[PDB]
């Protein structure tokens, strides 16, 4: 059966919780477990109340995301297709109870300082079920780092890292992220100068520029193993395809166009579209501590602009990694 919140969040862990993120799905908190930073994602399930504009998923409907989180976490310890470019999954629990007052206080603090699009999660009864996923702490998201990156050399490293991670997941799992907006790209400092990945048994390296990227949030993602497909069926979703004011919202429509609204199929082109969306953000909505006013930095900008304008002619992240000139 389910465990109480206190199993996952004993008092000391609970008192160090700070809200760091949110979505229609629920809430993300940061805390410390055994002297180690973690991130906790809490999703309400199985109940009849509306949560953040939507009906709650059933256990069956949340299982895809659990499976996908597990598979992507394992890629860090694999050999033939290996990347640390996702996020570690430490545990998954099914929790029963009302929302802890200390989490509501952290929610309130986030609402006061950043503002929330979500309902205050104070209406859940003591029989409410939740899934609680505990993840490795992956750093700070790219959006919050819009004005903090050193140079376009960093931006290139980020793009390489993302492309390689997606390619390794494509090769191993026929993976599509399907929601890789710039809130879902985390950055963390590293003293490694070179990061390593392996794609179908060929190892290669990427200059880090002092950051390691983690891709997060598999709410909409898709993959398969041994012909069994795991995915979020959004074919009957209205609102996902009606957004505007950001190219992000076009991607959802271009994905639907690419896949003819058949979300079970494999269309790794969706990874290319998200990469294009991300390249666009780097070229337009970000600013660097060091400008591009040296010849060496200028050539990097030209290469990323060239990537922006040619990448949509590639069929997958694998195709980009193996064949685009940006990564030679
Ligand atoms: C939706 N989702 C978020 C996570 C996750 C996993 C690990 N970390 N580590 C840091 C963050 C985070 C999330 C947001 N805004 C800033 C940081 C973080 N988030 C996993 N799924
Ligand atoms: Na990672
Ligand atoms: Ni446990």
């Amino acid at each position: 059966g389910p465990v109480p919140f206190s199993h996952c969040l004993p008092t000391e862990k609970l008192q160090r919780c700070e809200k760091i993120g949110e979505g229609v799905f629920g809430e993300v908190f940061q805390t410390i477990a055994d002297h180690t930073p973690v991130a906790i994602k809490i999703i309400a399930i199985e109940g009849p109340d509306l949560v953040n504009g939507s009906h709650q998923k059933t256990f069956e409907e949340i299982l895809p995301e659990i499976i996908i989180s597990k598979e992507l976490s394992l890629l860090s310890g694999e050999v033939c297709n290996r990347t640390e470019g996702f996020i570690g999954l430490n545990s998954v629990h099914c929790v029963q109870g009302s929302y802890p007052p200390l989490l509501l206080k952290a929610w309130d603090h986030y609402n006061s300082t950043k503002g929330s699009a979500n309902d205050r999660p104070d209406f859940f009864k003591d029989d409410q079920l939740f899934i609680v996923l505990e993840f490795e702490f992956g750093g700070i998201d790219l959006e919050q780092m819009r004005t903090k990156l050193s140079s376009l050399a960093t931006a290139k490293s980020i793009l390489h890292q993302l492309t390689a991670s997606l390619a390794v997941a494509e090769a191993s799992l026929r993976f599509e992220h399907r929601d890789l907006h710039w809130g879902n790209v985390l950055l963390k400092k590293t003293s490694l100068k070179k990061l390593h990945y392996t794609l179908n048994g060929k190892s290669s390296t990427i200059p880090s520029c002092g950051l390691q990227v983690s891709i997060i949030d598999y709410t909409l993602s898709r993959l398969e193993r041994d012909g069994i497909v795991v995915f979020c069926d959004v074919s009957m979703d209205e609102d996902l395809f009606t957004g505007d004011g950001d190219y992000q919202f076009d991607i959802y429509r271009l994905m639907k166009k690419e896949n003819n609204n058949r979300w079970g199929e494999y269309h790794p082109y969706s990874n290319v579209l998200w990469l294009h969306y991300l390249t666009d953000k780097m070229l337009k909505q970000m600013t660097f501590k060091t400008k591009c006013n040296t010849p060496a930095m200028k050539q990097i900008k030209r290469k990323i602009q060239e990537f922006h304008r040619t990448m949509l002619n590639f069929s997958s992240a694998t195709d980009l990694l193996c064949q685009h000139s940006l990564f030679k």
